């Protein structure tokens, strides 16, 4: 139906217009998705509108993913071996903040996890952190990890932070399609057509892309949809510069490992099927 349905039962406001949502506005992502809409990826992001004002701040006018579905069944995907910005490393050399919160999540996770030095501090960086995090679970060896499932009832899991095992993923991905077949099937199909748009765009080439989603959308109908979504941390490489996104990221070339995220995504849905 719609997402501010389920946030009844952060960043996002109901629209005027039927079947669109208001996201606060980022610079960063605001360029992306102008770009995008003019990009062979043009069908795989949300419909971007444009900025409309509300209490006098900017919005993001876009497509409600879970407009066409009933009673959508929502998984988040954050794709990438890397989740934070090179120029996130610079800062926390030259000019660190340290973060209490993090320090905490981390206690939680892995007492042996902070070193002395941050027990003392009782604080991380924030790339330390997220490295961490990027270890811990899928993102570092699959290049990619679960964040959340959500349903239209009001019923939401985060509990993803230590799935991490190919074979964890996928109960993951089994438990979400609960044995439908055809929301599986067409789940593949757009991965695969996904895949191949991402392979010939234009903007992903010439864009680093850190932070962004998978966001896949079933329903009882089975009904099916993926779309990448959140290019707030999406940046333009310098001089005509270009990625891969599949070669392992080293400081300096700031490649993200998107696809081999999508590759193993892919993969492991493949062998869902087969089970
Ligand atoms: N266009 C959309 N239509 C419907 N739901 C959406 C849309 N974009 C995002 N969502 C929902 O909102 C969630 C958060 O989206 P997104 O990652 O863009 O925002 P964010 O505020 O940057 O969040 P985070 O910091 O967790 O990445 C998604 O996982 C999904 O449930
Ligand atoms: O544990 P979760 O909720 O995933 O949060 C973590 O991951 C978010 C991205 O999903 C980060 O956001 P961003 O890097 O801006 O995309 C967030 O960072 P911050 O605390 O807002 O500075 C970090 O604490
Ligand atoms: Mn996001
Ligand atoms: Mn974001």
């Amino acid at each position: 139906g719609s997402h501010m349905s389920w946030v009844q039962l952060g960043s996002f406001k109901a629209a005027g217009t039927s079947g669109l949502i208001l996201k606060r506005c980022s610079e960063p992502e605001r360029y992306c998705l102008a770009r995008l809409m003019a990009d062979a990826l043009r069908g795989c992001v949300p419909a971007f509108h444009g900025v409309v004002e509300r209490d006098g701040e900017s919005y993001l006018q876009l497509q409600d993913l879970l407009d066409g579905f009933d009673g959508p069944c929502v998984l988040d995907c954050k794709m990438g071996v890397r989740t934070y910005l090179e120029e996130e490393l610079t800062k926390a050399r030259e000019r660190p903040k340290l973060r209490k919160d993090m320090y905490k999540k981390m206690l939680a996770v892995d007492p042996e996890a902070p070193t002395e030095e941050e027990h003392a501090q009782r604080a991380v960086t924030k790339p330390r952190y997220m490295q961490w995090r990027e270890g811990i679970s899928s993102s570092t060896t699959l290049g990619f990890r679960i964040e959340g499932i959500k349903k239209a009832d009001g019923s939401c899991s985060t509990d993803f932070k230590t799935t991490r095992s190919r074979e964890q993923v996928l109960r993951v991905f089994e438990e979400f399609v609960q044995g439908d077949e055809e929301v599986l099937r067409r789940y593949l199909n757009r991965l695969q057509q996904i895949r191949d748009t991402l392979e010939v765009s234009e903007f992903f080439r010439r864009h680093e892309v850190i932070g962004s989603s998978l966001l896949f959308v079933h329903d009882h109908c089975h009904r099916a949809g993926v779309w990448l979504i959140d290019f707030g941390k999406t940046t333009p490489l310098p001089d005509g510069q270009i990625l891969d996104h599949r070669r392992p990221w080293e400081e300096g070339n700031r490649e993200d490992g998107y696809l081999l995220g999508l590759d193993n995504l892919i993969g492991i849905l493949a062998s869902l099927a087969e089970r």
